[PDB]
């Protein structure tokens, strides 16, 4: 069975009122419902979506004459008028192990509806496009399950003489059931408010064990923040007098927008300095920003099928990216995005799996929860923003809005918001949610007279869902510098200005940016103004120039990436012909520049001093060696390690200096230890019996995680045996913080040292790891498949390693396994005695009875 979106069709019925009664028990649930159902299409069946035990159906409260066979519940005599159907189902939340619907984590209840999770509770219309207004009263022992939460107003409550408790939880805004939450617990809560720009009070409530509500402070401070920015910058003020976040160790997404009672990872809720790196502390204010966002992007206006998922997540990524960006570090923060972007997304849009932004078919939806919808998805959204500016962005917003509030809508909707409150033609802009692949532009320029003249072609490759791509709508934006590095201004079209968005929309153009009196060298894609790959013949010394001499960070921190790039090439040819490494003189000329250069920011510093990924490296190749590309990056990595030693030493120095002692998390702080980190990294790859002397000094040197975390990242490919002590060390001194935990398995797994195969197998035993739990699993196993050397080992046992566990955890978790099992989706592009190893750890994968859906798309997306 596949989705299309072309099959799309209005529900024959409409869900008006949802309620619901959890009677909750050891070990069963048992789930009674009332559902008002009103015809739309009068006489067609009733069709409810579940997978729970099914104990009886009701219409009107007479047993209904139905059918279930698989997942769907069919009841063919419905009256033609407003009717009710009642379903009991029962569940054992302890026996589900793929955290979705409604399960067990740490002795309490949570709950995971998003996508289809909710089918999984009872029987319902489980698709976003039928909203309905819920209300849910919930019975459980009072001293096992003091906290009873779901969405909404809490309306009732009392006590039972036989030790048991209720409450009643009226949720009024009409909703789609994927964004239903429940929480019964033994949870320590923390309270705050919010007063709005309307002067109503909103209560926060933080939900966390006892043992990690000290840590739950600054995800309270990043709430009040997000609350804030979304009136000022957005014109949103939140619609309930209650907000509710609740933190679970068992999760398989990063956060959940439910309305008025958020569910999140710990991971992205939990920090303190001692034990939360500056990173850390930067994701949980996305992220608990993020969820916020989902309120009116996502919530208030939702998705029409789940096609339109980008529709909120790529909107809600732009909304928490433009909010980080606001409160510090937007530059760096931009780059910080754009490489993340380039380093998975990228990938994706090249490989098997690459989809549209808006699919037009899927499997498995679970499948989709990828960075093309999210990250590529924000870029898109970005688009709008880079054509339209602020102001025309923030118009589109209102009639977004004024339109859609309470509706579940389609990309195209978004679309002609933007185009219809600005006045302008976006038709060719929708060509963004349908077309997959990184478009290629294909650019040169002349300055003939006094004019620049660039011309610029554009081809987008055929993906494996679709071959035509026509030309899309791409804002490419510009400037130019003289042979001094200076702004040199230009005449486009009219204007008279240093910078241009020139907007290409068809298969070639070329752009005349008139007045120009002295020999340029252009600047391009300026703030990464479109996701595409830009060719333009540079020099060495045209690159070096940028670098030094550019005023956007994007093009200075391309160029340097570009000479990196470069750099890596030519180490690739030398170590092919056997002969000695290349001198690098230019490239050396450029990071001494930038090491010694004060001026620069200093996480602006780090990136610039940071080196394409093998994926990035790999790009566009066949018949892919991944160690080749491995050894010619760590050669190089070691001739800048050695090279600059010493200025490695004194860099650091000058870092812990303006670092000042000052531990805890800020962003100022934060980009001072950044710094840091990169010269430890290239200290400890130049000397590595420096080892010794960290060792030696280590409580002294470890007076925060980004500390410990940056210590042991740059030892942690290191033969020494002390490296090992150091782990063990972590381990111990933490043992008790989950979270933690995590980055030890991440240091075992990530290691490059010989023996990181047989340390990860002895992992899989220790006592802190948990397969059934999603952070370990992909700590450990997940950055075992992302090893370079290791995952892509000559002998296949890296494939084999992923492969058992692929088969393993999808035994009980679908979702983990699935994007576990991606790591092979380098395949086709790989030389041919891995490919054949691959291809042969695929077809096992594949022959496994009872493989999951999620799963078998993606084998069938590399395999077939
Ligand atoms: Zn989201």
């Amino acid at each position: 069975t596949v989705h299309y979106l072309k099959d799309y069709q209005t529900p024959a019925y409409h869900i008006l009122k949802t309620d619901l009664h959890f009677d909750i028990n050891e070990p069963q649930t048992v789930v009674k419902s009332r559902l008002t159902v009103e015809p739309q299409r009068v006489g067609e069946p009733l069709v409810l979506d579940g997978s729970a035990k099914l104990l009886s159906v009701k219409i009107n409260g007479a047993a209904a004459d139905y059918v279930l066979e698989g997942e769907t519940l069919t009841i063919a005599g419905v009256p033609s008028e407003r009717f009710t159907v009642e379903v009991e189902t029962e569940i054992l939340p302890a026996e589900n192990k793929s955290l979705m619907g409604l399960y067990a984590s740490g002795g309490n209840l949570f709950t995971q509806c998003e996508p289809e999770g909710f089918r999984k509770i009872t029987f319902y219309i489980d698709r976003p496009d039928v909203m309905s207004k819920f209300t849910t009263t919930i019975v459980a022992d009072k001293k096992r399950y003091p906290v009873l939460l779901s969405n909404g107003n809490k309306i009732d409550g009392g006590e039972f003489s036989d030790g048991r408790h209720w409450v009643k939880w009226e949720d009024p805004f009409s909703k789609p059931s994927y964004l239903f939450a429940l929480v019964a617990g033994d949870l320590a809560v923390t309270e705050d408010y919010f007063t709005t720009m309307s002067g109503r009070n909103v209560k926060i409530e933080f939900y966390t064990t006892e043992a990690d509500k000290p840590k739950v402070g600054f995800a309270v401070e990043s709430l009040k923040n997000a609350m804030k920015w979304d009136e000022t910058r957005f014109g949103l003020e939140y619609d309930l007098d209650i907000f509710m976040v609740v933190a679970v160790g068992d999760f398989n997404m990063g956060a959940m927008e439910n309305k008025g009672l958020n569910i999140f990872n710990t991971k992205f809720v939990l920090a303190d300095s001692r034990t939360a790196t500056d990173t850390d502390f930067e994701g949980i204010e996305s992220v608990v920003g993020h969820e916020y966002f989902h309120n009116w992007t996502g919530n208030r206006v939702t998705c029409r099928d789940w096609f339109q998922l980008s529709l909120k997540e790529g909107l809600t990524v732009f909304r928490d990216q433009e909010f980080s960006g606001d409160r510090a570090s937007r530059a760096v923060r931009r780059i910080e995005n754009i490489r993340l972007l380039r380093q998975h997304q990228f990938p994706e849009d090249a490989g098997p799996t690459a989809h549209p932004v808006r699919p037009a078919s899927y499997e498995e939806m679970n499948n989709f929860y990828t960075m093309t919808v999210y990250e590529k998805g924000a870029e898109v959204v970005r688009m709008y923003h880079t054509l339209l500016g602020e102001e025309g962005f923030q118009k589109g917003m209102k009639l977004y809005f004024q339109r859609h509030d309470g509706q579940a809508v389609t990309c195209d909707d978004f679309r002609a918001a933007m185009a219809d409150a600005n006045g302008i033609n976006l038709d060719q802009f929708a060509l963004w949610y349908s077309q997959a692949g990184t478009p290629v532009l294909e650019a040169e320029g002349r300055l003939k007279n006094n004019i620049f003249e660039l011309t610029v072609k554009q081809t987008v490759p055929p993906t494996p869902d679709m071959t035509d791509k026509q030309p899309m709508m791409i804002p490419v934006k510009v400037g130019l510098l003289n042979r001094n590095g200076e702004a040199v201004a230009f005449d486009y079209q009219g204007k008279r200005a240093t910078e241009a968005v020139l907007l290409l929309t068809e298969a070639e153009q070329t752009f005349l940016l008139e007045g120009v009196t002295e020999a340029v060298v252009p600047s391009l894609l300026r703030g990464f103004s479109a996701p595409v790959h830009l060719n333009y013949p540079y020099s060495d010394d045209d690159l070096l120039l940028l670098l030094a001499h550019d005023s956007d960070a994007f093009t200075r921190w391309e160029a340097a990436q570009t000479l990196y790039r470069r750099a890596v090439a030519a180490n690739l040819a030398t170590l092919s012909d056997g002969v000695e490494l290349p001198k690098h003189e230019k490239l050396l000329a450029a990071v001494e520049k930038v090491i010694s250069d004060d001026l620069l920011d200093n996480a602006f510093k780090a990136l610039l001093l940071g080196v394409p990924s093998e994926a990035e490296l790999w790009d566009g190749a066949e018949n892919i060696d991944p160690l080749r590309y491995h050894q010619a990056r760590e050669a190089l990595l070691d001739t800048l390690a050695v090279h600059f030693l010493p200025k490695w030493h004194e860099l650091n120095r000058q870092a812990a200096k303006q670092e000042n002692q000052s531990y805890e998390y800020s962003p100022e702080a934060a980009g001072w230890r950044t710094l840091r980190n990169v010269c430890r990294a290239f200290v400890l790859r130049a000397d590595p019996a420096h080892i010794e002397t960290v060792a030696e000094k280590y409580g002294e040197m470890a007076q925060n995680m980004t500390h410990e975390w940056g210590i042991l990242s740059a030892v942690n490919g290191n033969e020494s045996d002390t490296r090992n002590r150091l782990l063990a060390q972590f381990a111990d001194k933490f043992s008790d913080d989950a979270l933690v935990m995590d980055k030890y398995f991440a240091l075992v797994g990530s290691s490059r040292r010989s023996d990181t195969l047989q340390q990860v197998r002895t992992a899989l035993q220790h006592p802190k790891f948990s397969l059934e739990n999603p952070n370990k699993a992909r700590s450990l196993i997940g950055s075992f498949s992302r090893n370079v050397p290791h995952f892509h080992a000559e002998d296949g046992s890296g494939y084999r390693f992923i492969a058992d566990k692929v088969i393993e955890i999808d035994r009980f978790n679908p979702q983990v396994a699935a994007r576990l099992v991606q790591a092979f989706n380098l395949c086709n592009k790989l030389e041919p005695h891995r490919k054949n190893l691959v291809k042969q750890a695929l077809q096992r994968i594949r022959a496994q009875e009872g493989l999951s859906k999620d799963v078998g798309e993606i084998v069938g997306k590399i395999l077939d």
